[PDB]
């Protein structure tokens, strides 16, 4: 609601080098579990345990069973966060400034 700690869920959830590998190819098409496994040579329970951690923050969730799928509504956080990082980045990327060597 406002007093949620799931946003922090997330951004742990995000705070595992692989979970996100995991999460950037389930947006990117894989539902499979172990071609994800065989592309970063781990155990199918170890990644069932990434992808388990990511559907229990509200990241993913298996619908009609056995491929999966993504969640439900209250979220955002997302919100900011996306505005947080383009704040971030824009100003980030504008320090670019450079003048004259």
């Amino acid at each position: 609601d406002a007093d949620e700690d799931k946003a922090d869920a997330m951004f742990h959830a995000l705070s595992d080098r692989t979970r996100r590998d995991i999460l950037r190819r389930v947006l990117a098409g894989e539902h499979s579990v172990s071609t994800l496994a065989a592309n970063y040579d781990m155990s199918f329970a170890a990644v069932q345990k990434h992808v388990a951690v990511l559907e229990k923050a509200g990241l993913l969730t298996k619908r009609r069973n056995g491929r999966e799928q993504l969640a439900s509504g209250d979220v955002e956080a997302v919100r900011s966060v996306g505005a947080m990082l383009s704040e971030l980045e824009q100003l980030w990327r504008g320090r670019i400034a450079r003048i004259d060597e």
